[PDB]
DNA sequence: CTTATT
DNA sequence: AATAAG
């Protein structure tokens, strides 16, 4: 089956991604910008049993550290709880990079009619593929106490105004060369959904083999249960593509 | 929680 | 003078 062929290439079966071909991100402040420190706002119990095993698990997964650092974010206190963090402060002092990711309308146009045998992945915890420089992680620090300092990524992290962008950049430079080795399949790429179409099924087999196999290599890792693989008929970007429409 | 947006 | 998102 696809999980047994790949099993690197899968989330469910392959481990945490870490891009390993991607060099750690520095992120560039604007030219005014000093550290801004945000006091947290008390987190009920509730919340804070809620969060404590996903702040144990990233801890784990080395995902976060312990700092100490000038730079202090909140994580929301009524954040099904998961950890939210209020990265306001932070996006308005890191400088402003070009939008290059291309909004999904543009992006379906380059795809042509003679190729209607789609795959569609989607990448599983994608930002936290890509490292962060160490002289970059302190910007993004939050407070931890249970009831004591602060904790901060080592990874690119959510809530970051150019976590999208500069994901979708560094894939891009990794599957470069994935569409000089395979010419005739059209790959789309929206930061973590991908979208492969090929003219056969075969054809779309053959593809999708290389690129789980490529992906998984790179140490990206895409959804199994979300795979839709070789299929004449898929949801992509909240589109249906079907009979070469919408 | 905070904060930007008839 | 509810709303959606970090």
């Amino acid at each position: 089956t696809w999980l047994s062929d790949f099993p690197q290439a899968w989330a469910e079966t392959g481990g945490m991604g870490l891009a390993v071909r991607q060099a750690p991100l520095i992120i560039p402040l604007k030219a005014t910008s000093t550290p801004v420190s945000i006091k947290q706002y008390p987190m009920s119990q509730e919340a804070r049993l809620g969060i404590k095993p996903h702040i144990q698990r990233l801890l784990d997964q080395g995902i976060l550290v312990p700092c100490q650092s000038p730079w202090n974010t909140p994580l929301l206190p009524v954040k099904d709880y998961r950890p939210v963090q209020d990265l306001r402060e932070v996006n308005k002092r890191v400088e402003d990079i070009h939008p290059t990711v291309p909004n999904p309308y543009n992006l379906l146009s380059g795809l042509p009619p003679s190729h209607q045998w789609y795959t569609v992945l989607d990448l599983k915890d994608a930002f936290f593929c890509l490292r962060l420089h160490p002289t970059s992680q302190p910007l993004f620090a939050f407070e931890w106490r249970d009831p004591s300092g602060q904790l901060t990524w080592t990874r690119l992290p959510q809530g970051f105004k150019n976590s999208p962008t500069l994901f979708d950049e560094a894939l891009h430079r990794d599957l470069a060369d994935f569409r000089i080795q395979h010419p005739d399949l059209i790959l789309l790429q929206y930061v973590d959904d991908l979208l492969l179409a090929a003219t056969s099924e075969l054809d779309c087999q053959q593809g999708t083999r290389a690129l789980l196999q490529t992906l998984g290599n790179l140490g990206y890792r895409a959804s199994a249960k979300k795979a839709q693989i070789c299929q004449k008929q898929v949801k992509y970007l909240g589109y249906l593509l079907k009979e070469g429409q919408r």
